[PDB]
This record gives structure tokens, sequence and C-alpha cells, in this order.
């Protein structure tokens, strides 16, 4: 891979790993991850005939990580990704996201369809903003997203996640059957790791060397930037409401994971109302950490879609 | 543009500026220049439908600049450029060079045709190595390349070129009719700038801001790395002789400049013997600094060739 750096603002520089030739495919990771979360996809997509740009998203890795909350609202993040394309001299790119990156790519497709050739999300569904319900009332109706309330107070989740980096990543990056964390009980317990092992075992999904890569990446900036993605609920809601009723008409793929107990497949059930020609993939025995849980399946699904529906 | 960095060896990292989408086109500058020497070509080639990778060559700018002479022999430089393609996941690229970069791209085409889609040189002709004549005897037969003897002794040309950076670049980067330097008299005079103005005027080719960009680039590493390109005559000759008699059969373009009084058009007259299907461009009223002297003409020639002969 090549390490690429794009200055989108005087103080904001975005880093990416680049491999391959062909149509541009921009990969956008989730929380709390890395370009490295795409390690299995990058060579496979390149081999398939694509130019891969695997991002360190704003706040992560070698990308800029300002402390200000407003720097991580979806409107700003998407605008920067447009400038990213501008600086690279790209008219369009395919955008593939997972988790928080999945949310970003949906809004890229929604607000900047002229710059998005095609869009794919792993796990993260597209649910249009509800102008009659505040972001807090949407959690008040969904006990599943309550852990995000714990992420609200600045400094709190930062301290817990940064206390022991190895423990953090070993505790998070696990297959569903290996889970040591209860996401539906976080805010009541006052932490992610209060009731989980002090020295967690290594998941079948990852090697020690892979965990240590994440550790080193988060030694650089910590979790403030990453957590700030959660702290713009009102701003993101207000921006999203400006696009009420509009449909996504560019080629689109939604990939669900059977064993993601937070981003459940059922959450995606109404997407066709807003994305008429949506295509779908579904991975059995797959938890939240899709790319590393089922890399072979992810590669198969993405390549099939890129070579067919995504082309015009 | 995007700033890209490719690690080709533990201690050698190559920098490039990247713009556009389409077939990969690698631009290789001369001495003593910069990726910035391609400033007029980068947007034009990108607009034409090409993915441009404008190098800082080894020894220059943001690329690694080790002090060792052997690090800059053509064999090593070319091998690194192959590894460069490998790291980027590129099977092939078009290679376009000027000056020392022109020499490099010819040897890329000669020794690695499977990795070079097409090859173009500005000013620098392809003359097969003569196994019956030492590199020194080739200068003894050509009073035009005598200035290169001044570049041989380590430290000497470094000191002169680094003494006053603004003076250096203002003295060098001039149209032929603005010349303040006598290249055929350098080694006898004991320097490039001994008889040239202390405070040279600004050439019509460049602005003050453009000169200052070069100044800042060479503040970083100086001229040792760049000058080391000249200090491998024997090594380069021995390597080149291994390819005696072999022809370049990939698409090829030679662009000559009427007023380059060192790399004269006539030097290229026999190239068809070794490159049967060579295509040609010729720029009138054009000195050594081709890209900045006649940017419109260079763009026209390169795009015409890239869109026709270079394709298969
Ligand atoms: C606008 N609200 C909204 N709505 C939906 C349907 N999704 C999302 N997002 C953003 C937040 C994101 C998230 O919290 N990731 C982290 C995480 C997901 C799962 C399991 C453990 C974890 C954790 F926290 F442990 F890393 C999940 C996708 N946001
Ligand atoms: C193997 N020998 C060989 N043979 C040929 C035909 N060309 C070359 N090269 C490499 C050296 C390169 C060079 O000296 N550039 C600098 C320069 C060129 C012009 C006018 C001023 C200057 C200078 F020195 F002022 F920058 C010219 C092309 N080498």
């Amino acid at each position: 891979g090549s390490h690429g750096y794009v200055t989108v603002k005087p103080r904001v520089r975005l880093h990416f790993v680049e491999l391959g030739s062909g149509p541009a495919v921009c990969l956008c990771h989730g929380f709390p991850e890395s370009w490295y979360s795409w390690r299995y996809q990058i060579p496979a997509l390149a081999q398939a005939g694509y130019r891969v740009l695997a991002m360190d998203m704003k706040g992560y890795g070698e990308s800029s990580a300002p402390p200000e909350i407003e720097e991580y609202c979806m409107e700003v993040l998407c605008k920067e990704m447009v400038t990213f394309l501008d600086k690279l001299g790209l008219s369009q790119a395919v955008f593939i996201g997972h988790d928080w990156g999945g949310m970003l790519v949906w809004y890229m497709a929604l607000f900047y369809p002229e710059r998005v050739r095609a869009v794919a999300s792993l796990n993260t569904p597209f649910i249009p903003a509800n102008p009659n319900m505040s972001p807090l009332e949407s959690i008040k109706a969904n006990p599943v997203f309550d852990y995000q309330l714990y992420f609200q107070e600045p400094g709190v989740a930062e301290a817990e996640l940064e206390q022991n980096l190895s423990r953090t990543f070993k505790s998070l990056f696990r297959a569903s059957d290996e889970s040591v964390l209860s996401m539906h009980k976080v805010c009541e317990a006052g932490g992610l790791f209060v009731n989980s092992p002090e020295e967690p075992s290594l998941s079948r999904m990852v090697t020690e060397e892979e965990i240590q890569f994440y550790v080193q990446q988060f030694k650089k900036s910590g979790f403030r930037g990453p957590l700030n993605w959660y702290r713009n609920m009102e701003r993101n809601w207000k921006w999203a409401c400006k696009s009420l009723g509009r449909k996504i008409l560019i080629p689109a793929l939604m990939v669900t994971a059977e064993k993601d107990f937070v981003l459940v497949p059922q959450m995606s059930q109404h997407m066709e109302d807003w994305i008429p020609h949506l295509k779908r993939g579904h991975i059995e025995d797959c938890g939240h950490w899709t790319q590393m849980d089922k890399p072979t399946e992810v590669n198969q699904i993405l390549i099939k879609w890129l070579d067919s529906d995504a082309r015009n």
C-alpha cells in the first residue's frame, strides 16, 4: 500500500492507504477502528480491479484529530470527504462504509449523489431522520442505543478506553459467541468494562500482532476525536431533516450481519422505501466486526456487487 | 493534489503528488528539480483522463536522501521504482521523464518493459551504452558534457549550489535567450556561478513565488543526493552494457527542444535503430527547462501521444 495524505482544511489532513488501479473505491471504517479494519478487503478489491482508498477517518490514526466536538458533526465530515475527492482530482468514487463509516456513506449518497458513483454499507442501515422526534427521544424508544448516552459526557469514555489499550481492543474485537460485553447494560453500569475481564483472552478473529497495531494507532490521539462522532446528535438530526423525503437513486448495497446484536438486520427492513433499487447481502454467523469476522464473505459480496449493480 | 508516500526499503521512502483518475502516469523530474517542475502538466494530464503520479525522485524534496553515492546508481533507482509500482498495486504505468528522469525512464523501459505501459522522454535521448568506451572517454569525446566532471568530487558542487539557494535557482531556471551560464566552460572555470551575476534577474519563465518553492524544497536536504546521480558513471555503464543490442518495443515518445544547448535534438538522431516505432515531438524556441519553458506545447504533445500511440 501507499500512504496518502490530503489537506482538506489548513488544520485538517486526512490519511489513507492506497492500493490498486481502476475505479476509485473509498473505504470508511467505524468506531473505534482504523484503515486497518479493511486489511482483508484492500488486497482483494485491488486484485478484483479497483483502486482502493482505505481511510483513517477524521479523529483516527494518521488523520487530524482536533479536540472540538463540532469538528465531527456529519455535515462537516461529509463536506471534508467531498473536498478529499476534489484534492485527488476525482469526479466520483464508490463509497463503502461500516458502522459510523456506514452512516457517513449514506449521507454522502444522500447529499452528494453527483460525487458518489455507488454506495455500500456493512451493518449500518439508512433510516431517514424523524423531524418530530429529538435524537434523545429516539434513544428513549430504543434501549439498544442507550450505551451512546454513556459516550456523551466528554472525558468519561475517553478515560476508560485509554486506561488499558490492549484490554480495550481485546474486549471489543470479538465474535458474537465470544462476547464479554453487554451493550444494553452499559449506561446503567457506568462503563463498558466495569463487569468484563481484567485480562481478556484473545478472540479467534484476531492475532496479538493485530491488536497491537490498533493499540499503537490509538496511542497517538486516544479516543476524544473518535468519541466526538457521538456528540453531535442534535446537529446531525437538524442537517439530516433538510433532506426529508428524498430518495437515493444511485446503485446501493446494504449488507446485514446475523449476529450484530446492536445493528440488527431488522433495522434495515424499510430501506427500500427510500432506496427503491437497493441490493442486499447477508452474512450468517457474523457479529458487529464484519470485515474481520467474515472477510471471505465480505469480499465475495462486495466484488459481486461492484462488478454488477455498481457499474453503469 | 494528494501527497503520497511509498516505502520501497526500510530507510527509503519515495514521495509523490497524485491527481486524477484513469491509466497511471508516473512523471520523473530532472536535476536539480522537483515534482513541482511538472506543475503545468499535472492538472492538464488529469483533466485529459489520467491518474498522475508526480515524483520527488530519490534525493529530492520529501523523498529519502541518503548520503551514500551507490544509493543513486541507475540500477538501484530503477529497482526502487519497480518496488514503487509493487507497493501501489500497479501492474504497469506510463513513465514520462525529463533530464536525469528521462535517462531513468529509458532504463525502466529497457530493463522492465513488462512494468512500463509506455515511455516518453523530454530532451534526454536514448543512446545505448558503448562497452568499448569508458564513461570518462565518452566525455573526452564530448566537450558538451564536461560540466559533469565538476560534479564528480563530493562536497564541491554541493557547497556552491547551497551557498545561496535563490541565486542558484534564478541562475539555472532561465529561457535560452536569458542564459547567464556557460555549461561548456564550467570545469575550466571551477564552478557554475563564478562568472555569472551575484544577483540574477528573474526569468520570464518563473515568478518569485515559484523560485521560493524550490528554495524551500532544497533547504531540507541540499544537493548531495541530487549530485550523487552523477557519481555512478562506471556502475551505470556496467549495468547498461548488460542490455547490449536489445530493442525497446513498447510505445515510445522522444521530445526534443530546439534551444537545449546541452541535450541537443541531434543527439537523438539514431534512436530509431533501437526503438523502431519511436514517435517524436519537437518544441521550437524551447530551452532545457522544457515543462516550464513551453508548458502548453508539452501538454499538447503528451496528451496527443497518450491518447493515441501509448494506448493498445
Ligand atoms: C443516528 N443514530 C444511529 N442509528 C443507527 C441505526 N446507527 C448508528 N450508528 C452510529 C454509532 C455506531 C456505534 O455505536 N458503533 C460502535 C459499536 C457498535 C456495535 C457494537 C459495539 C460498538 C462499540 F461501541 F462497542 F464500539 C453504530 C452505527 N447511529
Ligand atoms: C549517460 N550520460 C548521459 N547522456 C545523455 C545524453 N544525457 C545524460 N543526462 C544526465 C545528466 C543531465 C544533466 O546534466 N542535467 C543538468 C543540466 C542539463 C542541461 C543544462 C544544464 C543542466 C544543469 F546542470 F545546469 F542543471 C542531462 C541528461 N547523461
